[PDB]
């Protein structure tokens, strides 16, 4: 029955609420109870606050008329309001002072993800004050959570006239007694009820969510912890920079702050980031998701030379002299987390910082051929098998789903070990034909994956994996240099391939580096353990690159 | 004969050098003279210096060593350092006062712009000092303009080492004897000269482009003052946005900082912006340029209520939210210039600041249809032209090169009038077949907005002007607003539309206006005065947005 769900701004989805800032004053202050509300309401229907609500008149506009206001109430209720007495003052404080009420989100989130239409229906002004960033950024934060934002300064009209909650309606091509509508306010859902939408008092989150609850009859409260935010590809500022004649960099942007690049692994996309994007632009970064050269919409030339560090990191500085930026810092995950680390030793005054995700730092061995390094390995076996070029794209692009959804698993789900995988003649040789899904992904999700590597299959990807000859040469050119700007390592218990311990020696090339580590993480970091992961990056940019 | 030229970083293309801070550090310290130079230069061949000259170690590995030397130079001359020497302090005070050398680089640009092949050949190190972002800014704003940067620590070979030169050469394409090279060193000259090549050595500049003059048979010096930086589209990112299903906006996006959001006008272009993208982004901010939707590669829906302003301001919006930007600068010229007008009125929380040039802001009257306003005008009745749909689309794409020729002209070189453009039966009709190629505008130039315009033609650039009666009634709710927010206008002398007396009563509805003014500037105002235009900006950014 019930297929839509609406909240207030104030006092429902963000507390305190602002109308509380008179109280709290007037009681601060000492002044006559309810002096400041009078004054905030004064002429009603017709008073200055109905036209600011309406967007007749902005919030600088208003508050020299709410200041004669309470002149006014007070010369009546016979007292005197304090020296520095400021409107401005206590209307900059609460707006704030006042945050999203995470909860009220989490609920309004899970109906929308069962399937209801949701909405914010606010009394709100035009604000144009000096400080208006503050709420510009709450507006920003909550609207994209909901269908519809309505907002009484932009269609001129203010709960509790009857015609917003007709207009509502018919933005949620709803009829009323589909509706469950919360309001903080009693006068504001009486025209509600009277078209028999649901209604409910919001005084305490809890007993309102309890309500909420038993009417939709979906559980809101005491669920459990829900993944962060996600992209939608077709939501996201998608920007192509060409960085020489036959190569193009495709990237997905978000935010603004300090310009933070993100480099997937093999064989990944951009959209491996999808949990880290929204956190990170919402923490304060500029985020530049890239497709890494080989992959998604990025150029994939055929040569395995264009895919040597040296090329893919002279390449990722083109990429920032294209864009402006004298810096970006740089987190890598597997194959982008080396080239982050390269990044730092060949450039680093175009790296603001760097992090990688289970990636270690080793330094070559200038004695020891990088084939022989890699046959000592058992667990580095998959890569002899990858040195062949076509045998391990055949097998690959044989079956994308069946692909990525062998590959892309849990710690406890796994269905290929990297062990003696030459001997068997490959990756996929004893895994099925159809294996079940991770929980670390949906089939929408295996799909945008299957469709990217339909471009250009995996020559690209592989050739990441085919210089070890020319990489090791390069590298042995930065065996006297040591990372010395700001550098974060973060291990992932369960990479059996990239484990922990290999980055045990990492102080002695990098003395100052920082260290986060995550338990019963496998190797896909930042889908495996997204919570996490956005929480470790989060410190270390606050701390260490800002 | 001569067909390269090749300079040095440090005492060429930049002042004061920082083998300079040596002498003066020996100077205002009264140390014994030569000290630190010879602590500098300790070991020669194999000391610390060429380590680092050739990214054996970082600057920050190096700064130790350095101080070694000094105290080993000060023992053997039986002086002490005082209290507080510090290698790190006098580097990094010299590094932050090293400057672009600007008539060197101008002198560079015009040996580029008349078919030299330049290339920037320096010894210089690996800079991880926490001030880094200082060196990485200047190189930026430097190699852009040179067709290669050889660095000594990237390559692994160090000036005067022959090596260099051959590598050098080889880079370049060019026999020694089609080469000037410059520095300000002798010892560097010398294995140049050996090879044949021209060399100057740089002492002051003026003498140093005198020599060059001559050996070129190019006029560098006394030059007149040269245009900004343009854009080569091809070298920008592009970004794409979808604003709602049948909607994608392109942009181009230079720089980091605070967002400034470039609208153009009718019938325009991001490119329209080619000189203000470079300043805006050198000055500190990160620009957006927008295809405004109808143009460019952004998408044109037929219908005319598609480009009424609140469709429009609304898409704008929804630009900031998919990019996650709380605000953007808004700056417009023209229509553009209107539109900014209404976001800063209808959304002032997500703009910083508001810029028009030419487009004053004019109340609507509500009194008064805006096509009655609009025939009380002579000079706008091109406008009552615009609106039969077809008429102006066939007259504008009937031959591109000739519309934007015709459109695109500076003050002193009009064909057309936009005088009783009606009764004439169009915009062209008295205008040449072939135009003469204005002074604002390359055939290149031009091209471009012809291959524009060949995606979408004029309709949707039309449609701008086919909603007098919607903007008014939306322009109405707005009457007892003022915009309280940041704000700038510019006037042009010689727009003989937009004239500067139509934006005299602003102050009324924008009590804190700035205010700038170009004189002997037609309607084409970026590209007519871009130096300006991008002075007048960057003060004002600079003051107001910042
Ligand atoms: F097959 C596979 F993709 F290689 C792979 C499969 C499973 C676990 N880890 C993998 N690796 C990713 C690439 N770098 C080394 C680790
Ligand atoms: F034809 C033309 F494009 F309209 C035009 C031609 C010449 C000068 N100014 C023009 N206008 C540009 C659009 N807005 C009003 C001014
Ligand atoms: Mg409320
Ligand atoms: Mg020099």
């Amino acid at each position: 029955t019930l297929r839509a769900a609406v909240f207030d701004l104030d006092g429902v989805l963000a507390l305190p609420a602002v109308f509380g800032v008179l109280g709290r004053t007037e009681e601060a202050l000492a002044l006559p109870r309810g002096l400041l509300n009078d004054a905030f309401q004064k002429g009603g229907p017709e008073g200055a606050t109905t036209r600011l609500m309406k967007g007749e008149i902005t919030l600088s506009q208003w508050i020299p008329l709410m200041e004669e206001n309470c002149r006014k109430c007070s010369e009546t209720a016979k007292v005197c309001l304090p020296k520095n007495f400021s409107i401005k003052e206590i209307f900059d404080k609460a707006i704030s002072a006042r945050k999203i009420n995470r909860p009220m989100l989490q609920a309004a989130l899970m109906l929308r993800k069962k399937g209801f239409t949701t909405a914010i229906l606010t009394n709100t002004w035009l604000d144009d004050r000096a400080e208006r960033d503050g709420l510009a950024q709450l507006m920003c934060e909550l609207k994209m959570h909901f269908d519809f934002l309505i907002e009484s300064c932009q269609v001129g009209m203010v709960k509790p006239e009857p015609q917003i909650y007709k207009f509502l309606l018919d933005t949620l091509k709803a009829s009323p007694s589909e509706v469950v509508f919360l309001d903080d306010i009693g006068a504001n859902l009486k025209p509600a009820r009277d078209l028999g939408m649901v209604t409910i008092l919001v005084q305490d989150t809890d007993t309102a969510l309890k309500e909420l609850e038993k009417v939709t009859g979906i559980q809101l409260l005491n669920t459990p912890a829900p993944l962060p935010t996600s992209c939608n590809p077709s939501d996201m500022s998608h920007g192509y920079v060409t960085v020489k004649p036959r190569v193009r960099l495709h990237f997905v942007e978000l935010g603004s702050g300090p310009a933070v690049c993100l480099c997937h692994g093999f064989p990944e996309s951009w959209y491996s980031w999808r949990y880290q994007i929204p956190a990170l632009a919402q923490a304060g970064y500029r985020v530049l998701a890239m497709d890494m050269k080989g992959y998604g919409e990025s150029s994939a030339p055929p040569e395995i030379e264009e895919y040597c560090m040296e090329v893919l990191c002279k390449e990722m500085v083109t990429f920032l002299d294209k864009l402006g930026l004298s810096q970006a810092v740089f987190i890598g995950h597997d194959w982008g987390g080396m080239l982050v680390w390269y990044m730092a030793l060949f450039y680093p005054e175009r790296v603001r910082a760097v992090a990688s995700l289970n990636t270690p730092f080793i330094p070559a061995n200038p004695n020891m051929s990088p084939l022989e390094s890699i046959k000592a390995n058992p667990v580095f076996d998959y890569q002899l098998y990858f040195q062949e070029p076509g045998v391990a794209e055949a097998e690959l692009e044989q079956n994308l789903s069946r692909t990525f959804k062998s590959l892309f698993r849990a710690s406890d789900e796994s269905v290929l070990s990297m062990h003696k995988v030459c001997e068997a003649g490959g990756l996929f040789v004893n895994s099925p034909e159809e294996p079940s899904l991770s929980r670390m992904v949906t089939e929408e999700e295996i799909q945008f994956y299957v469709q990217q590597f339909k471009k250009s299959g995996f020559r690209g990807p592989l050739n990441w994996y085919r210089n070890m000859e020319r990489n090791w040469k390069w590298a042995c050119k930065s065996l006297g240099r040591k990372i010395l700007i700001p550098a974060l390592m973060v291990t992932a218990e369960k990479d059996f391939v990239l484990v922990p311990q290999m980055s045990q020696h990492m102080e002695d090339w990098i003395p100052h580096l920082k260290r986060g580590h995550i338990e019963d993480c496998g190797h896909w970091t930042q889908m495996d353990k997204p919570t996490e992961v956005n929480q470790i990056l989060i410190k270390w940019l606050d701390s260490d690159a800002r």
